[PDB]
């Protein structure tokens, strides 16, 4: 009956391109309203660093608190494995609460990706699905996505990482386009995101091939 | 710091073939080992089965033992939807635990099963990749395999069941192979169980083509 500590890791595709901002988020939950003020610490690899920033407080409908700190983390930093240790102490605690995180400890393995056209089979239906195997790559921190002609395609699910024979991973991402287009001739692109590829970005093809 | 309980439902197989007995099991870790004293009690849809079977104990190597009831429910009581209620209790805890399980409501929905070759781009490879494509099905419980030629293909792995757009689920399956055996032809079929197939049953082949 106390706060609770959360800590996430940043986004698969925030660490892979210096165009995005890595962020760590560290977040209180159930600050008595009583006492709600929350003090955290951060250390990164056990050295503690200060320009984290903490989004203000929210009445969490319940009266009890909802306190959030944001670190901003370098890419090369976090794809060198350092730790993050978030310490959030409360006038009401014993001790401080800590989590730490950091990528999943592991020798980099890159991803090939195939693309694989829809089924004779599934042609009798008006909605087609297009399949891009993506297999073999560690650790599961990956980013995958559909496009045509440049925009993104909406319409698709993703299946979680699954563990492979040999410690690796993989995963489909189904796409679903009207039959029409796929019969057109449209062309659709699966792109992958990961730090064992080059540019940590490779982009497949498909189409009515 | 006591004991719990974990209910845990039937294997998608065993509810699906009559020739199998489906099973629900009742798990109840962190019996201290002061008080190892625990009662199972089953009931079915409110009444009471006492065709229940408690499961001999083993020392956990920690203090605490581990307590598991299973109970064999009928095929059709649980594709029904009954609901089946454990009642653990142990005189180290305030009061029973209580747990209850039941497949998922729902209209059943029959999977679309599509077998996918290996992309061309992978046949540079050792081995190859086939893949087998179970979409718009429901409830998530099904069971998939692969087979050859009488000896069913024990080198393949399936991604969990993933919440479709339609509110349905669908799995992908990934049969590794020597590429040699797919080349000099052989045929590889995906067989794929569940309740809203007819018969609970289907397979497609899949293998190269000229």
């Amino acid at each position: 009956g106390g706060p609770s500590v959360f800590l996430f890791p940043p986004k698969p595709k925030d660490t892979l391109m210096i165009s995005r901002t890595p962020e760590v988020t560290c977040v209180v939950v159930d600050v008595s309203h009583e006492d709600p003020e929350v003090k955290f610490n951060w250390y990164v690899d056990g050295v503690e660093v200060h320009n984290a920033k903490t989004k203000p407080r929210e009445e969490q409908y319940d009266s009890t608190y909802r306190v959030v700190s944001v670190l901003t983390v370098l890419h090369q930093d976090w794809l060198n494995g350092k730790e993050y240790k978030c310490k959030v102490s409360n006038k009401a605690l014993p001790a401080p609460i800590e989590k730490t995180i950091s990528k999943a400890k592991g020798q980099p393995r890159e991803p090939q990706v195939y693309t694989l056209p829809p089924s004779r089979e599934e042609m009798t239906k008006n909605q087609v699905s297009l399949t891009c195997l993506v297999k073999g790559f560690y650790p599961s921190d990956i980013a995958v996505e559909w496009e045509s002609n440049g925009q993104p395609e909406n319409n698709y699910k993703t299946t979680p990482p699954v563990l492979d024979s040999d410690g690796s991973f993989f995963l489909y991402s189904k796409l679903t386009v009207d039959k029409s287009r796929w019969q057109q001739g449209n062309v659709f692109s699966c792109s992958v995101m990961h730090e064992a590829l080059h540019n940590h970005y490779t982009q497949k093809s498909l189409s009515l091939s």
